[PDB]
DNA sequence: AACCCTAACCCT
């Protein structure tokens, strides 16, 4: 069973995600196992899709949680 | 770096509805069992928002329960 | 990698 988390997201925080060259994002979307999707957009509110597995959706989120915190 | 964080989840009506519960019965659950502030944008759309605050373990915590709100 | 930091990081 696959399922798909959005989250909003403000501009901000999204860079964070993404990181320089995006490699920040590269690395949660190995790691993870989840399809990640950043709305693309030099947006003021964006929205991250992960969909997948259960295991996948939580390694996504859990390392999404932690470049929030700093 | 921040202890408190604030997630927004974006969700459809019936998913919200499921989590929610009948007379509000599964998010009052959630809310005591995770430690987290859960607010739910109020009233009939279709399309509406969650939004989970708190304690970084109190937030992953509330989205577990989500999730497996989600799937069943 | 550099006298090579921070502030901004923009990828599928």
């Amino acid at each position: 069973v696959t399922l798909t988390i959005r989250l909003l997201m403000h501009g901000k925080e999204v860079g964070s995600i993404i990181g320089k060259k995006g490699e920040s994002v590269k690395k949660m979307r190995e790691e993870s196992g989840a399809r990640i999707n950043i709305s693309e957009g030099n947006c003021p509110e964006r929205i991250i899709t992960l969909a997948g597995p259960t295991n996948a959706i939580f390694k996504a989120f859990a390392m999404i949680i932690d470049k929030l915190e700093e």
